């Protein structure tokens, strides 16, 4: 930061001095679910060499979370979401550019601790028939563990260019009833995956073996809600002034499928079976800085 | 936040420069033993393309766990909170929209942790016969631990549209007595669901065999405070400048029952017993600035 | 908060331009023991639908942890506040209401951690006569642990409504002397209820066996000091510009109590034997903007 | 806070727009061991009911850990802080009121931990002579742990009315050389109560077999700052515009007594053996807003 | 800081009563998959002895995690960034140097903990024969512990001088599915270096055998964002104002192979394999206060 | 702090009201690998009875970890910084003085643990004999654990004089992959000091047998950024306004050898083999409040 370089905090930062134009902007997707929301700030400092137009993307994507399939007692699937997806494109011929955006990848960490321990031991035993015993003992005692987070998704930055830029947040693991963590590709020889499996052989049908929302992050089911920042510069002696962007919310769903074998419950996941994809074009009308859908 | 993309500290921020219109309505809903507080601010920001409403929904459903019924010595039953709801809804026909609103999903986490060790051991014996032995050994452990909160009700943003938005407070899991935790579902075959019982066995009659309320979660007697903002967005130049809200707090109660079999008592929870709805229509006129109810 | 909505902290809150005028009651009860003090604030701001008032209760409502009975050597009392409350409450008839207040129910939360070992270990053995032996072995442990806080006291926040609000500070449970911890039901079939006993077997007068009051919870004897806010809205429309409110404070006490059985102490405690209700009245002035006693 | 009630931060603290009169007064009582300092401050904010008077009570009262008596090699003794106090009292005629203090007596809290360990293990053996043996085992763990901070001295605030209010800083317990904690009740039947005993058997003269002060609590020779904050409100109509005021500082010391059986080293608590208490009384003018002694 | 030795906070830092040139500037490559930017400020404080320009690097370099060769069923290989770097180079003749730079390297630092445990038992045995047996038994084990931090990648700061400034992130060390963490080195006689292989054993295609990106580190293949500072100085009274400045990202990919023997999946990784160097010229004009590119 | 006297933040710091004279001066040596920059700042506060000069020693050493000896296949040695060193010196005639300098020297602390654990255990036997047999036990641990932080460098100021002032950074502990601690002085008898010593047996040749510096503590390649404060008051009426000081920048390299002794490496650790010192002398102008060099 500017102080541990010996400059007064905020003195190289871009803003000050400047009416900035904001405007919040919403529309709602009824047939993909997602409640999507740009919130935007135009700000155009004298001071710095290009006018700059921060993007916040908002709103929430449903998680819809849904048993969607019944074939029968033994047989049943849920479409659960592996991942959320937000996107802002500039088109190939745009002057205006991909500055910065926020948040990003950061470093993840884990914590070792080595064990070390020897030890010495004795005996002295004895019976009522007069015998005396002993016993003289050394151990040792050496390892290890390793401690990190595991978030039940991640939020990570896709590698921008000056054109695009986007986000997903995709499922990492989940605990079932304080078992697993399982994941997209827990396989057990008996059970097969059992990420969102009720029980491992109760009697009810297939559709009411599956995991109770509420007892799963609530993103599968209730959902997400983007909160992703994105910062467009543009030259002021550029001819053309306007700017289009497309704005994608994405929602990408697993496929959950119970089958009763002749004994027990047996779950399979197919990845990326179903992509719901909600596409909105931006004006960007930096004279008059306004945005408008 | 701005200052991850090098942009002065509240610099985006709507708000600055405008004189903001605040207001509270109370109403008390005796039926249903619901305080409800609106806490409600207009701010027409110059520099912003909308008008905005913040709406804070406040006040406090009360969470009346109550042994209710009583049918003899061996039979007792008790409601109970298990789910508390705010929601506000825009009218079909409505130009504002709903665009953004606090608190929302957070993702959750957990803590894993590997564990490796090995070792070595070693015995020499002996007896006063002069009979010597020895013991060469070795092992391994490997092992993890998992780590995560569990709060006794999770506060979850229901999925909103441009028109709606809710959330609800639902029962998790409570530890009783130091027992469990335990929840809507817990079963034991001796004991059935032990969630509120005070006793396997105690000679008291049933409707004194109950978790005192004090011994758990305090949402569940005195109840639950609401704590929500909702953000609704104006154009300045729509035709109708009125507009109206609907409010329901709710309360979903379960019915948790005890009996004595002959030898001990037994649990049962059927879930969603009742639900209490109290609705508000609020008006809101964006001209004047105020709403009233 | 405001930022996590876009909007300037403090944008929202109420009161700025405001000539605030404040206010001091103190009363105490001897016959009670309780100091009771009123810190009162009135706020009119014109950008607000309301006037406002906000109470304070504070003050100190002593513990008075007492040993009150001797009937000989063998048999002794102590009086002990299980519960302190301060209440205030609105007459039927008022046309101000109760707003907002503040501590209230907050989730209490706990932390689950799983474990997981597997193991494998060998031996070889030998004697002195030549004899060689073998083990090989395996072992799984599979468990949990679970954690959380035990307040000795609960804060709790009673169900409100516009006319009423009260707090009751409750009695959880305690450690005596690294032992418990015990509550109000503990019931061991030698020693009974052992709260507040000193010793299980000490030679001393029943007087002489109760813990030290400086060895418990210091709420106990010096005793209690609320710090609860309440607020109160009121229509400049208002025909009647005066309101009365009464404010109830409260001591709950049990009865604990030690005899000897002919081989050791044994302790009974008795819930809710006397009350001690301290209660006033205050006239409020919205147009003076004085509150008096 | 005024936050949580949607109030701007600072808006119901009384003071601003007041010049405030302040003043230090120190008094030494060297019989006594004390450094007694008054700082006082004078708020008359015309916006609220009444003058107030914040008097802070600081200086230091020495603890004077000393071994004072000695009578011959196998006795001797140390006297040793049990308690500091300090006191504030208004006179029975008084119009001044007591309004408010800092610090106060806050709820302590424990965390437990539940623990639950289940096992299956098993073995094969074998020796050279081609004997087949075996072992199948299983096993259950539970239990709990508790946790709890155990400071040396706490702090209490006594019982106050609108005419007195008091500190107590007690000694609760103490570790010493690793061994204990050891209270003014500790009891071993062969080393009697082990508080300050530097040995158990060395063959020192008793008057050094004492804990070094340095490895003691340093509130226990060097000694105890208070720095206790109380609030005196007057009303402004009131007749009489001078108070009186006393402050106490006082000392309460235990006795605690080495001698020589035959054999080892054996340690008496004597509770409360000398008080020294240093009393004064200040004048309040409230109308020069003047503390004088 | 300035507080450490009785300064004002911020007294001592460069930059008040200046107005700030700031600029941003946006490159690129697409070759190389590097979102390049520059943001940069001008700081000519007149009480400062030298004008000052800030370069912050930030942008993002792709990850690029490839699995690129297939060579049939049982060999396959991936290309994953081993590290990140970024440079900045003034040419030998510049009068104008590198001054600071920011984040810089700091010191590691670990947790030890010694271990120490002391036991005694004893056993009493006996049967229906009438016979009795006894042990005694004493134990001790000494030891320790030791903790620490390994992060996913380090970010180092390379050894600078007047005309150059770099930092190069690098891959430290990795967990996979639970396992390692494993290292550019990991070596295992049978399974090689196991660090991105899937399974041991699976009968899938060497291609699908490699660890999903989504399980490791998002910098491998999202990527990672610079956000380094540099601080360049310059005399007012040089001869030439103007400057270059040479900027290079670099991504290093090593060379992670997989393997059938008969038997079991078998990894190698080669250090380096690939650069990919992206470099760029930036103009500093120290009278217009402008840097282009 | 001020506000631990009842003094308003801040009252007590010099420099309100004063314009600061700023500068940077930057040195890099070439043979010595030591980037060198003294940032300064005179503080002429009128209110202060002296001139300040507040001399921030800053740049970087590089660590310079480095094979430097190949004497064949079987011994090569590696030269790295045990210690980093800066010192300022102002000569004999001088009347300037050292006043004040940051960071200093601090407590170090270390969490002391005690356990104790009593035990009670019985079993009953039996065999298809129809023999039973039986077993009680008991038995205690009683031990302790301590905790503390092992920094890799030390950073230490040294004595300082009203004339000099430096610190040195000195080389304390490293692991070295996952094993160790190791330090200067480690030994054991068949592997030596195995502080840099990256496998016990390879065959590679002895210069490829260090330890990778990536693995190492990154000061002992990339190095060390000092960021030390120096404050020199200077009287106004001294005769003479112009003070000379000389700066050292310093490392003191270890000798770290290995060699094949016929079966294993084997390491050998000297002390302090070079060092390399670069001196710079500063010419400080109070009267125009300028630092050359």
């Amino acid at each position: 930061a500017d102080s541990d370089i010996n400059i007064k905090t905020g003195t190289t930062d871009i803003g000050s001095n400047t009416t900035v134009k904001t405007g919040d902007l919403v529309t709602y997707d009824k047939e993909n679910g997602m409640h999507k929301k740009v919130f935007y700030s135009f700000i155009d400092d004298k001071n710095h060499n290009k006018k700059l137009l921060v993007i916040r993307t908002k709103g929430t994507i449903a998680g819809q979370y849904r048993v969607y399939s019944e074939e029968g007692a033994n047989k049943s699937g849920l479409a659960w979401p592996s991942a959320f997806k937000v996107q802002l494109q500039l088109p190939d011929n745009e002057v205006a550019q991909i500055s910065d955006y926020y948040p990003r990848n950061s470093i993840d960490t884990k914590e070792y601790m080595s064990t070390l321990t020897y030890g010495f031991n004795g005996n002295v035993t004895g019976d009522d028939t007069g015998k005396i015993g002993g016993l003289i003992g050394a151990n040792v005692s050496i390892g290890h563990t390793l401690k990190y987070v595991q978030p039940d998704f991640k939020t990570i930055l896709e590698s921008p260019t000056d054109k695009k830029v986007g986000w997903k947040v995709i499922f990492n693991n989940m605990v079932n009833q304080n078992w697993g963590p399982y994941d997209r590709d827990s396989w057990n020889p008996v059970y097969g995956n059992q990420l969102f499996m009720k029980t491992r052989n109760g009697s009810m049908k297939a559709a009411d073996n599956f995991l109770d929302p509420n007892k799963a992050s609530s993103l599968l089911s209730s959902g997400f809600s983007p909160d992703f920042a994105t910062v467009i510069t543009m030259d002021r002696k550029a001819s053309k002034q306007q700017t289009n962007i497309d704005v994608i919310y994405e929602r990408v769903r697993d496929d959950y499928q119970l089958h009763w074998t002749s004994t027990n419950w047996k779950g399979t996941n197919t990845k990326d079976k179903w992509t719901d994809r909600s596409s909105e074009r931006y004006k960007i009308d930096w004279e008059k800085e306004e945005m408008t859908n």
